[PDB]
């Protein structure tokens, strides 16, 4: 079986859906401590925003998400019809028929990544000041990838630091964080390597997109062996978007050029699972240095 | 609207009524409220934390679909072949509608934090004497757009849940109807208790004639006990009730009541919320 499976009893209860779990108090306390630790490394002048698990469908469309991962997107739908119509749908359900045929899309999707909503927000403020803007964002995200592996969820929490400004601003930020992220994983007693990577772009063209992204080194990941050293798990990523979002949303840097952006993302559930996989379910037995930095 | 002005310090627009980004000020208060509620948690209470989505089939069995079908948010996705999905996005490129290729997932956005806990308890067999107590939280969803700050589409719910005999649930209800009030009192909130059976603690937010329900008690009879086959220690279908706290409503209440400057909040309140 999967090396992570034995962890399930202590960390999760089933909710009748693969990748969707109830968190025990033990698991939760570790997520919160990881969150606090990440917060303690926040750079000065970084604005903290917290987003709900949903976001505007129009914004997600405009962001170009359907062009990259249409297969992962969770859209919100409801019964928007007339009372007669809605009653009809319910009656089918009562009669073992299919109520869902009356669903129609809402103006909302479940967020695929924590940073998305922040770009329209930064743009509404007009031109960027010299040195750009830094944001601290989090959200419960959704990706439509059902799986029984504990490191592959459908609903998971994502925490990010986001840099918006000049190519220089973003590169400095990304470099800084690739170093600081490795220092953090060390403090946590986790084994890792950092490597160039690519997003799981969809379809045939998606294979050309990934090769290109990898060669341009626009995405690094911090990888931790969970089920094996041969196929480690990405628990953080460092993403350079170049000018995509700046152009998309009309954000201009202090030079009046289309702003560049990048983000450093922490997979909270993946990090928590890595911690338990590495140090086990008995917190009293965790290494003293680890217990100390987490303030246990 | 009395609350509208609060937005300046609490929220940023996300392109959708009732869906706002939350500032550090606002979130710090939501967290402290969460902490305060935790401090009143009863012994022997199992704390579970639910994600924003849950089983569609569980939701169907809960009866929610019969009661508030218009408020449900169902999860839908593109579940077809690669060619079908590409076409959908191409239609979108050509000024058409890509959503016609959507089909329901096995999931919905949770309408109430406690719903998923009932099948969990049922799965463990007969309840012990005295029943079970749970502490649940979830980001919940209600498909009802509004510009009012106390009527969101996505909001945090916190709940203590009692599963047991009618005696268990009644003692639990009585206890919590009292604690809920004591809590609102310590928060320096002005409220009245009404019986909409269901108990509700309503706080004047827009007006005194139309106060907002910020905490409630729901008694479900043996509805979930019967649906999931939860059996009490005497072999009968279990009863359930829950005390529910609208975390985002409570936070808006606090800012409305005491203002957006935490330094000028009363010392009692700063004290109980670990601010002073
Ligand atoms: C007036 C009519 C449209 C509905 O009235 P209402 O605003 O729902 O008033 P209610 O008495 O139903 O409020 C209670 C419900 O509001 C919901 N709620 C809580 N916080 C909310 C918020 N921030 N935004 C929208 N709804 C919220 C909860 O689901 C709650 O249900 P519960 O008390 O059984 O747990
Ligand atoms: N299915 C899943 N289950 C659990 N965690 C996941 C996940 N998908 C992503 N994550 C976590 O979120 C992080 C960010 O994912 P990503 O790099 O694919 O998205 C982004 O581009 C963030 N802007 C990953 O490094 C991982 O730690
Ligand atoms: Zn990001
Ligand atoms: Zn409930």
């Amino acid at each position: 079986a999967d090396p992570l499976d034995h962890l399930a009893d202590k960390l999760f209860h089933s909710m009748g859906s693969d990748g969707v779990y109830a968190r025990t108090a033990l698991y939760e306390s570790i997520v919160e401590r990881l969150a606090a630790l990440i917060t303690s490394h926040r750079e000065a002048g970084t604005e903290a925003l917290r987003f709900p698990p949903v976001m505007s469908r129009a914004q997600l469309e405009k962001s170009g998400y359907l062009k990259s991962f249409p297969n992962l997107l969770g859209c919100v739908c409801g019964l928007h019809g007339t009372e007669r119509e809605i009653n009809a749908a319910v009656s089918r359900f009562d009669a073992g028929g299919d109520w869902t045929t009356s669903l129609s899309p809402a103006d909302l999707v479940l967020s695929p990544a924590a940073c998305y909503p922040v770009y329209p927000i930064a743009a509404s403020r007009g031109p960027l000041p010299k040195g750009g803007l830094r944001f601290d964002v989090a959200a419960d995200c959704f990706r439509r990838e059902p799986s029984k592996h504990l490191d592959r969820l459908q609903s998971f929490r994502m925490r990010e630091y986001v840099c918006i400004g000049t190519p220089d601003d973003v590169s400095d930020f990304r470099e800084r964080w690739m170093v600081r992220a490795q220092a953090i994983a060390r403090d946590l007693g986790l084994t890792f390597r950092v490597d160039y990577a690519s997003d799981p772009f969809f379809g045939r063209v998606g294979q050309m997109k990934a090769v290109s992204q990898k060669q341009q080194q626009l995405k690094f990941e911090l990888l931790i062996p969970l089920r094996s050293e041969e196929q480690p798990t990405a628990c953080m990523s460092f993403n350079y978007h170049r000018e995509h979002f700046g152009t998309t949303w009309g954000i201009q840097d202090a030079n009046g050029e289309p702003a560049h952006t990048g983000c450093v993302a922490f997979g909270m559930d993946r990090l928590a699972v890595a911690m338990f996989h590495t140090h086990g379910t008995d917190l009293s037995a965790w290494p003293a240095k680890v217990r100390d930095i987490l303030g246990l």
